[PDB]
This record gives structure tokens, sequence and C-alpha cells, in this order.
């Protein structure tokens, strides 16, 4: 019901966010055309952030399954794998993302901070995976109420994290002009502030089925 709701919501955000996320390469790709320096690490950075997208849509199919169907448990695990794979293509997106902040003068160090965030979700990813599996070895109806709204807590703080996330790339927009590349990062930034929002809508239908 609306449980269902929440996660189609969610998914519909992630695929969302993956189209800025290809937008964001694309822009960078154009940035190195040869008007800048550092074209081997901006085309790096922009193969990584296509990567990011399409691990995003594949979490997204991965929802949309749980949303529709004994087989719960199936799909939470799938789910959890699903996570561990975004986790560990965030942390090569982090990597590039290092590499090409070692060539920038004052921006540097805004852009090594962003690296470091992404590190950081990573491994809230992986934690919410494991949790994940766990809940999937509970059968539906003997879950307790805690390890629901436990869950829910963990959305809500990573919701959180992106919304700081979304603030950062804002920050690094304003001191860009690229091209298209300022409105790129705008434009990532509201989508992950939106994804943030079906966070913490999901979070809202789990404290519902906790309290049932």
């Amino acid at each position: 019901s609306h449980m269902m709701g929440s996660l189609e919501e969610l998914a519909q955000s992630l695929e969302e966010l993956a189209k800025s996320l290809k937008k964001l390469a694309w822009s960078l790709k154009k940035l190195a055309q040869g008007a800048q320096p550092l074209e081997m690490s901006l085309e790096e950075l922009a193969q990584s952030l296509e990567e990011l997208a399409k691990s995003l849509k594949k979490l997204a199919w991965s929802l949309k399954k749980l949303a529709q169907t004994k087989k719960q448990g199936d799909s939470l695990e799938e789910l959890a794998q699903s996570l561990e794979e975004l986790a560990k293509s965030l942390k090569k997106l982090a990597w590039s993302l290092k590499k090409l902040a070692q060539q920038y003068g004052d921006k540097r160090t805004s852009l090594e901070e962003l690296a470091q965030s992404l590190e950081e979700l990573a491994k809230s990813l992986k934690k919410l995976a494991w949790s994940l599996k766990k809940l999937a070895q509970v059968a539906p109806t003997q879950r307790h109420r805690y390890s629901l709204e436990e869950l829910a807590q963990s959305l809500e703080e990573l919701a959180k994290s992106l919304k700081k996330l979304a603030w950062s790339l804002k920050k690094l927009a304003q001191g860009t002009n690229d091209s298209d590349l300022k409105s790129s990062l705008e434009e990532l930034a509201q989508s992950l502030e939106e994804l943030a929002k079906s966070l913490k809508k999901l979070a809202w239908s789990l404290k519902k089925l906790a309290q049932g």
C-alpha cells in the first residue's frame, strides 16, 4: 500500500539521479576537449560517473521488484547486493575525484572533501546492506518493531548526508564558470535533494509499519 508507493517513488528518484550524473559526465568530457589542463583526469572522472549511473539504475530495478513482491527475503538480499555494488562504484568515483583534485589550486580542498564524503557514503551503504541481509532472514511478521525503526533512522541519516553533499555541490557550482558545468552541478544537487526526500518518505512508511 503505502510501502509499495514509497519504494517506487524512491526508485524513480534514483533513476532521475542517474540521468543528472550522465549530464555531468558530458559536461566534464566537453571540459576535457583541450581548453584547460588535466584532460585525462577529467575523462576518467566522467567514465566513473557513467558507471555510477548504471549501478543506480540496477538498484532502482531491485527496489521495483521488492515493491511488487514469501519471496520477500530473496528480494531483500538482491537489494543488499545492489547496494554493495553501488558502494564499490562510489569508492571508485572518490578515487578518480582525488586524482583530479591533485591538479587544482584553491579548489583542491573542496574537491578532496567531496571525495571523502563519497567514501563515507559508501561505508554507510555497506552497513545498510548488512542490516538488510539480517532482516531478510526474519519472517516479515516476526520482525521486531525496533528492527524497522532502526532501519528508518538509518535512512533518515542517509538523507541528511545527501543533503549535505547537495549543499557542497551547490557551493562548488557558485565557484564555477566551464560551459554548462554550473548547470549540471546545480541539477545534480537538486536530484540529490529529491532523493533525500524520497528516503524520508520511505522512513515514514517503515515507522508506520513498525506501529502495526
